[PDB]
């Protein structure tokens, strides 16, 4: 079968991450789209124009909303792309035939919206040379981030070519968790992003979202599907490309 792919970037990243993998999900006959979220890529916004993860979201949401009735699609997420799973989930339900998270976050409906990410900062709390700063938005002070190139060097993009590390120094951006929004934003309601299937794509050779944290969030709520590929790095993606259109072929042949 085929499916239409909607591939979801992480924080500081955009549609150029997904670069290799949608020319061959395409030859494999999928329509994939790949988004630039608010503040990413090229979209035009700053970071400091974004006040919640939920505004973050907005290419992700509109994108559904232009969606025609009947026409669902795979979500699929990488790292903190979960999120902006759960937020379109909450949305678009009847739209989403599936999630894919890709060494992702797994928000739930049972704790707060940042649960996960609290977890992941307690996991993982040396992010290395990456740099902060603060803005504020719409009364909230917000933590701003810029990935530093050692820690894409060494966690994120570990085995990944010195080409494809090249990408990552010249288009990551500055970005936001939006941590302490998400603390106090609802949570993921039961009916919407609690009632999609969510399959769970990892590696436990992953240097940012390491094997206590993941196997953690498989054990906090569980997915409806695991896959777990052998190898490679965070970014999948790139040093596992084949393996991971393998498992989306799979996830269109039994989510429609």
């Amino acid at each position: 079968a085929f499916a239409h792919f909607v591939l979801i970037h992480t924080i500081c990243h955009g549609a150029w991450i997904w670069h290799k993998l949608k020319p061959l999900l395409e030859a494999l006959g999928h329509k994939v789209t790949a988004l630039d979220l608010a503040a990413s890529g090229v979209d035009p916004r700053q970071i400091e124009e974004i006040g919640s993860f939920d505004e973050y979201s907005e290419p992700l949401l509109t994108f559904l909303e232009a969606l025609p009735p009947g026409e669902k699609v795979i979500l699929v997420g990488e790292s903190c792309g979960g999120l902006n799973i759960a937020i379109a989930a909450d949305k678009y339900c009847e739209k989403i035939a599936a999630a894919v998270f890709h060494n992702s976050v797994l928000p739930d409906t049972e704790h707060c919206p940042s649960y996960v990410v609290d977890k992941l900062m307690e996991v993982f709390p040396d992010w290395k040379d990456t740099t902060y700063f603060t803005y504020t938005k719409d009364g909230k002070e917000i933590t701003g981030l810029k990935l530093g190139f050692t820690l894409l060097r060494e966690n994120l993009y570990t085995l990944c070519g010195p080409e494809e590390y090249e990408l990552a120094k010249m288009l990551t951006r500055k970005g936001s968790l939006f941590q302490n929004i998400l603390a106090k934003r609802p949570f993921f309601t039961k009916e919407g992003y609690g009632s999609i299937k969510k399959i769970y794509v990892w590696t436990d050779q992953d240097e940012i979202f390491l094997p206590e944290f993941q196997l953690w969030q498989i054990e906090n709520y569980k997915p409806d599907k695991v896959y777990k590929v052998e190898g490679g790095d965070h970014k999948l993606q790139l040093t596992k490309t084949k393996e991971i259109a393998e498992i989306l072929q799979e996830v269109a042949d039994t989510y429609n």
